[PDB]
């Protein structure tokens, strides 16, 4: 490996060998079908709301999130980079697809598949990833850096449906070597969203953009239809000329054939036919190829950038609504703009690299933090793009000031912005994209007094319940299978209108968003104030014994949606205390004296009774009325965790908080698989895991990272990082279960999981407050 020194990969990048088999992989531990796409994954490409494409560590374009809200795992085999090399003096060269695998059927059988093992590495530090190719039959060593311009405090480039592939080639040998790099792509119009005739009318064209000191050559893969529909648009691949390289291309090869129409050209001398051909296809799948060829002398390095764009302007949801995607603000809505997007990337990628370096540098340059922590901190952010992210720039046929946004809970539970989860998972948005975060919270504010009296069947018990109650915050803002932003509370396993955490978490999120953006946004507090007061006032009505605290009802009426709480719970009780303190402070800021007084009065009574009912001398009891009320809950003081972040001070005595945190580390962490797997949710005082429900026996990745944050703020530095390390290990390490780029909600002691690709573990960013 002589190529590593010619590029700059951070030591904290996650690494794996190209073609590596992983032996320890976890699988779902639930009874009904659940997504398991395997451990062959990678860091995604694509901006927020753009649709994303997961290119795996084996080189394949395999995890398709281009249909917004859906996860489709299938390798499109025509989509590849390939290499040709010939040493000066030899009669033949060699050609090789850079993919550690082969197609299942006979399509593209002429291509040279099965990139060999132990011949290259994959590296990832989101939004960047890299491959190196160090192969005994490839004298010239190659590397690529791939990325999309995902940039904090930037709402423009961050939305773009584009990826850059910056290649570096170096000749460590003593002979001249001719080298070609080829990018192939299938015309994927019709891959989704088209009910019949899926390739019909697809056609490819070549764009040559020549202007002084610039030549770009690109293929634009579109359809002859000018219809404005979810399925229609364009893909483009292309390359920018640099000194010492020539460009060749092939506009049309057949993907549903043996591929020799292309490969016979590339494998001979690494140079394509430059054949333009705009003939549309009928049944056959078609693709395009863009290549560069150059000669490298001994010791010579060259850099060449390729790019990929996709202009699919319209997203359609299952309930029928069609919306334009955010990037259309910058490039247009007609779906004929892929080249413009590609060109912007090829002409500005060096600037984008620097912008990414500039935001990663403060963390990467901090030598007090271990590299493993940096690996997790950056790579967990994959989910902001990969989470079915929807970001609208108008309803088709409809202009407003704001652009609505939604991140999925996950794909198995296809709900936008699940609020009990975003309480944990939204830290990166408030910290890095706060205008999105505040927009999402205003979306929730607007729903507070919505009332939908139609009824739905509650999954857990079969009872009928009202869809949406006035004054109750919704669980979620809908499903991609239905109508995001329009039809809320798609979730139906429990009735969220009686949940005891949503209204308090809503208030805490509002105040968090004010505090963590500088305590300056009075306008945001003003916008949300009526909803805050309404939310707390409605929750107070659920106090059934006048102890000043809402009563959990002996069912799962909060985020642990199969784990029953009854009476005053540590979890919901502490959230309530903190929400009351937050509302007091908002009242002060807004000069609402009567609100300050009322919430102060409720706070003092509730605080006294919380302490009386639950403090047992060592920790706070799970609740006051359950069968295992004395279980040690990992999340027992979630309200105090948020109070620390919001700078609301002590809601409970410092000494008792410290004892409780120490107890949690001693038990829920250290007595669970020797503290190497995170914090199990519920542990009995005898040090055996609580078996009352499956959720008690689960480690929740987002709960554990948030607990680590809590410990860290409280000066329990070793405990904090040790607790978080188990989550990192299970997700990324060779000794873990292979969950990189699909961090799940939960695992059990055997390491098997529930709900991969989950929002909650984005809470690792609470460790950076
Ligand atoms: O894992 C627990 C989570 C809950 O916290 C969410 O509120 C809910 O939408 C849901 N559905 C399935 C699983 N879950
Ligand atoms: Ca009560």
């Amino acid at each position: 490996d002589k190529i590593s020194h010619k590029i700059d990969i951070p030591d904290s990048a996650w690494t794996i060998g190209i073609g590596e088999k992983f032996k320890n992989a976890g699988h779902p531990n639930v009874k009904y079908p659940m997504i398991d796409d395997s451990y062959v994954q990678g860091a995604p490409l694509g901006g927020f709301g753009a649709g994303t494409i997961g290119r795996t560590y084996n080189g394949g374009f395999s995890r398709w999130h281009l249909e917004i809200g859906k996860n489709k795992y299938t390798t499109v085999y025509a989509n590849q980079f390939s290499v040709f090399q010939k040493v000066e003096g030899n009669k033949d060269g060699v050609a090789q697809v850079l993919y550690a695998g082969e197609p299942e059927n006979g399509y593209l059988s002429s291509w040279k598949w099965d990139y060999p093992k132990e011949s290259g590495m994959y590296y990832a530090l989101y939004p960047n990833s890299w491959y190196t190719y160090t192969n005994k039959d490839l004298p010239v060593q190659l590397a690529v850096k791939q990325f999309s311009p995902i940039i904090p405090y930037n709402y423009k480039e961050t939305s773009y449906p584009v990826a850059v592939f910056k290649w570096t080639a170096y000749n460590p040998t003593n002979k001249n070597v001719d080298v070609s790099i080829m990018f192939t792509w299938q015309n994927m119009i019709g891959f989704f969203g088209k009910q019949v005739n899926v390739n019909s009318g697809n056609f490819n064209k070549i764009i040559k953009d020549k202007s002084k000191d610039s030549e770009i050559v690109a293929a634009v893969m579109g359809n002859i239809s000018n219809d404005n529909e979810e399925w229609n648009g364009e893909y483009s691949i292309g390359v920018k000329k640099v000194p010492g390289v020539d460009i060749s291309y092939k506009a049309k090869f057949v993907t549903t054939g043996d591929g020799s129409d292309l490969w016979h050209e590339f494998s001979k001398n690494g140079i394509l036919d430059n054949k333009d051909d705009e003939t549309p296809t009928k049944q056959d799948g078609i693709g395009s190829a863009i290549a560069v060829n150059f000669k490298l002398q001994p010791g010579q390095t060259i850099e060449v950038p390729f790019a990929l764009s996709w202009d699919l302007p319209i997203m359609k949801f299952g309930g029928g609504d069609k919306w334009y995607k955010m990037y259309t603000k910058y490039f247009g809505k007609n779906g004929k703009n892929s080249f413009a997007i590609l060109k912007e990337a090829l002409n500005n990628y060096q600037k984008w690299e620097k912008m990414i370096d500039d935001w990663q540098k403060p963390i990467l340059s901090n030598k007090s933090k271990p590299d493993w922590y940096k690996t997790a901190l950056f790579n967990e952010l994959y989910y902001l793009a990969d989470g079915g992210t929807a970001w609208e720039n108008g309803k088709v046929g409809e202009k407003r000031t704001n652009n609505m946004f939604g991140l999925l809970e996950c794909f198995d539970y296809n709900y936008y912005e699940t609020l009990d989860v975003r309480f944990y998972g939204s830290f990166p948005l408030v910290m890095l994209w706060p205008d999105i975060e505040k927009q999402v919270m205003r979306q929730f504010a607007d729903t507070i007094n919505v009332q939908d009296s139609s009824e739905f069947k509650v999954g857990s018990n079969g009872a009928m319940a009202v869809k949406k109650v006035q004054g109750m915050i919704p669980h979620d803002l809908g499903s991609s299978y239905a109508l995001p932003w329009i039809k809320i509370n798609a979730y139906d396993w429990q009735n969220p209108n009686i949940w005891k955490d949503l209204n308090s978490k809503y208030v805490l999120l509002v105040y968090r968003d004010y505090v963590l953006t500088g305590k300056t946004d009075k306008e945001f507090l003003k916008y949300t104030w009526k909803s805050v007061k309404t939310a707390l006032d409605k929750l107070k009505e659920m106090d059934k014994d006048n102890d000043g605290i809402p009563d959990n009802e002996g069912i799962p009426d909060q985020t642990y949606d199969t784990w029953s709480m009854k009476g005053t719970s540590a979890y919901c009780g502490s959230l309530w205390l903190a929400a009351l303190k937050a509302a007091q402070e908002i009242g002060k800021v807004l000069k609402d004296n009567e609100a300050y007084i009322k919430y102060n009065e409720w706070y003092k009574i509730a605080q006294q009774n919380f302490e009386k009912e639950l403090w047992n001398g060592e920790y706070y009891n799970f609740d006051t009325e359950s069968d295992h009320k004395d279980s040690i809950m990992a999340d027992q003081l979630a309200g105090q965790w948020y109070a620390d972040i919001l700078r609301l001070g002590d809601i409970l005595p410092k000494d008792h908080v410290q004892k409780a945190l120490k107890k949690i580390y001693e038990f829920n962490v250290m007595k669970f698989e020797n503290g190497k797997m995170g914090a199990v949710n519920g542990m009995r005082p005898d040090g055996i895991v609580d078996e009352s429900d499956i959720q008690a026996q689960e480690v929740w990745t987002g709960v554990t990272y948030a607990l680590a944050s809590f410990m860290k703020y409280r000066g329990m530095t070793e405990e904090a990082y040790n607790t978080a390390y188990g989550v990192y290990k299970m997700t990324y390490d060779k000794s873990g279960k292979g969950y990189w780029f699909r961090t799940p909600e939960a695992w059990t002691k055997d390491g098997n999981y529930r709900a991969s690709m989950y929002m909650r573990p984005l809470s690792i960013w609470s460790m950076e407050v």
